């Protein structure tokens, strides 16, 4: 009830989007959550997540995307079993490149992100933690799912 923190890990994965594409194979990642109820009907959320996807090729090239958020919002539980929550934050993402020609070069982008989600509690001690997240850095989108599970206490 009053005072209740809940912490989750999870896993993550995006699907990035520019101009019609979709960038291959979808970044993967992790998410961890952490809640606090003030009482049993409010609380807060926070919200870190990350997803990446590296790229090589040898006989030398390489590069990878990441992707990061940090995210915030009201928490609302409906019963003993179910909360449902927005979130607010930035998001940052990264495609670094570089070869043995010497290329060392990457290009990033910050900007808000947006996410919603729910909490089940099939025992009040346990948690699984679904959510959506959503960021447009310039013309590239980023739409992310997260599904975790952690402890209430
Ligand atoms: O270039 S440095 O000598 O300052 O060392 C920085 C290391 O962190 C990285 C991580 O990025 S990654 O390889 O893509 O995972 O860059 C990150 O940190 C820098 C430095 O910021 S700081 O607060 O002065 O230290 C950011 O660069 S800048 O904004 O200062 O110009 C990066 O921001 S940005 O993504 O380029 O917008 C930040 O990247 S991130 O937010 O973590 O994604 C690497 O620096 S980098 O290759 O120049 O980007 C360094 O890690 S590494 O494993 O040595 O490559
Ligand atoms: C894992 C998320 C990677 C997001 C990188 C976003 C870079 C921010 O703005 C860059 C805009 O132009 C850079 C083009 O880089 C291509 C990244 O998108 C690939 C989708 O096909």
């Amino acid at each position: 009830m009053e005072g209740e923190s809940s912490i989750s890990i999870g896993y993550a994965q995006s699907r990035v989007k520019e101009d019609g594409y979709k960038l291959d194979k979808n970044p993967r990642g992790f998410n961890l959550k952490y809640r606090y109820e003030f009482n049993n009907d409010w609380g807060v959320i926070g919200s870190f997540a990350q997803t990446r996807r590296g790229f090589e090729e040898s006989v030398l090239i390489d590069g990878d995307f990441k992707y990061y958020s940090v995210t915030a919002g009201p928490v609302f539980r409906i019963n003993e079993y179910v909360s449902l929550y927005g979130l607010l934050g930035a998001g940052h993402g990264k495609a670094k490149f570089s070869s043995i020609f010497g290329q060392s070069e990457s290009r990033s982008k910050t900007s808000l992100a947006y996410g919603a989600g729910l909490q089940f509690n099939p025992h009040p001690n346990f948690v699984i933690d679904a959510s959506y997240e959503y960021s447009k850095l310039d013309d590239v989108k980023v739409g992310t799912w997260m599904l975790g599970a952690g402890y209430r206490f």
